[PDB]
C-alpha cells in the first residue's frame, strides 16, 4: 500500500526522533527512559527503533498503561513491547511491566508505582497513542477512576471503564507529563477527525488526550 | 519563561529530526536537500540545527517561499536563513535563494523555478509554517493565484495577495509535497486553533495548509 508505505516512513522518522531524545539524555545522565504505548500503530516504530546502535543497556523501557492480564496474554501490552521492540540491539534494554501476581490491580498498584518511581523520570520521550473516543494511556472519559488519574500525584492509578472489556492501570497524567518529550502516534482518518475535535477545546474530562495538548507536543499523522 | 524553555526544548527536538533526515538520505545518495520556512517561529530550530556535525556540504538549502525583495531586506527570509542556520557547521551548506535581479517576480520565476529543479528532489525534508489565516509557504487564501500554486506541476509560482504587503515566489504545492518528510512547526493558542479548524475539514482553497494535512506529515507545536 501507498498508505502502509507512508505509514512505514513516518514510523521510520520517529524512531529516529526518539533516538535522538535518548542519545540526547544519555549524553547528560547515567540512564535514560522511555515510556511507550501498545497497540497496532506503535510496531513499525518499535521495529525501527529497536535497530538503532544506542547504548541500550542504559534505557529504561516502561508503558503508558497496560491490561490487567498475564504478560502472554494476547490483550498484554508487555508482550507486544516484548516482541517487537526488545529485540536487536533494543533487546539489551531493561523493561519495566505494570502488573504484579496479584489477581486485581487495585492489590497490585501500590507495587507498581513503587517500582515506577524508582525510574530514571523526567522520561526522555512519553510515545502516546489515542482512540476514537479521545482517550489516551488508560485514561478514559467514561472511567468514574478518570478524574484521580488525571488529578493525583501518585504515579500509577486502577481504572476501570464500561467501553474497555478488561481492567486497567495507567500512569497518571501528571507522571506522563513528567518527559522532555511527548510524542502522539496516530494514523487513520477518523483519528484526524478526533485530533481535530481535541484541539478546538479544552475539556479534559471529555477527551483526554487535551491534557497534553496544551504542553509541547509533536503529532506524527499518517493517512 | 516557561514558554521560551518549551518553544527552546521543541525546536531542539526538531533539529534532531530534521538532521536525522538528512543523514538517512545521506545515506543513499550524494546530496540531500532541505526546504524551510522564515518567520521567527524557526530561530530556535535553525540555532539548533546549525551546530549539528553534519556532511553540510553534501546539503543543499532552499525556502517554502520568499518576498520579492533584496537579500538584505528586513523581510526577506533568505536573510534570516543565512544569519540563523548558515553558521558554524552549517555555513558549509549550499543555500538557493528564491529570487533574481529581475525588478518584479513575473519577470524572475523562470529563472528562479529552473534553479529549483537542479536541486535533489525528493527533499529529505520540508518544514512548513502556518499563519494566522491558515496560510502556508506563500500558498494564501484570498490569492488569485493560489489555485495555480495547488495544481501547477511548475516548481514555483508568483504569489499577490491583498492580505500581504509585498510580492511573492512560493514553491507549488505539488514541489512542496515532493519530500520524505513534512513538518509543520507552529506555536501559541492562535495557531493551535486555526490547526484544529484545518484538520477538521478538507477545503485547501479555504485553509491552504490542509494540502499537506492529508499526506503523512509531524506537526511540531509549543504553547
Ligand atoms: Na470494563
Ligand atoms: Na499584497
Amino acid at each position: 500500500n501507498t498508505t502502509q508505505e507512508g505509514r512505514q516512513r513516518l514510523a521510520e522518522r520517529l524512531a529516529d526522533t526518539v533516538a535522538q531524545a535518548l542519545e540526547a539524555d544519555l549524553a547528560k545522565r547515567e540512564r535514560a527512559l522511555l515510556v511507550v504505548s501498545g497497540g497496532s500503530t506503535p510496531k513499525p516504530f518499535f521495529t525501527s527503533l529497536a535497530a538503532k546502535a544506542l547504548p541500550w543497556a542504559r534505557v529504561d523501557v516502561t508503558l503508558a498503561d497496560e491490561r490487567w492480564v498475564t504478560a502472554d496474554d494476547a490483550d498484554s501490552n508487555a508482550r507486544l513491547v516484548r516482541e517487537t521492540l526488545l529485540v536487536g540491539p533494543a533487546a539489551e534494554a531493561c523493561f519495566h511491566p505494570l502488573t504484579t501476581d496479584d489477581d486485581t490491580p487495585e492489590a497490585g498498584v501500590e507495587t507498581v508505582a513503587e517500582r515506577l518511581e524508582s525510574l530514571p523520570w523526567p522520561a526522555s520521550a512519553v510515545i502516546l497513542g489515542m482512540g476514537g473516543d479521545g482517550h489516551t494511556a488508560s485514561l478514559f472519559p467514561d472511567s468514574e477512576q478518570l478524574a484521580t488519574a488525571l488529578e493525583t500525584t501518585s504515579a500509577a492509578v486502577v481504572v476501570h471503564a464500561p467501553s474497555v472489556p478488561q481492567a486497567r492501570i495507567t500512569l497518571s497524567a501528571s507522571r506522563l507529563a513528567d518527559a522532555g518529550l511527548h510524542v502522539l502516534h496516530i494514523t487513520g482518518n477518523d483519528k484526524r477527525r478526533v485530533l481535530a475535535e481535541a484541539l478546538a477545546g479544552d475539556d479534559v474530562r471529555q477527551l483526554p488526550i487535551r491534557a497534553f495538548l496544551s504542553q509541547p507536543i509533536a503529532t506524527y499523522w499518517a493517512p
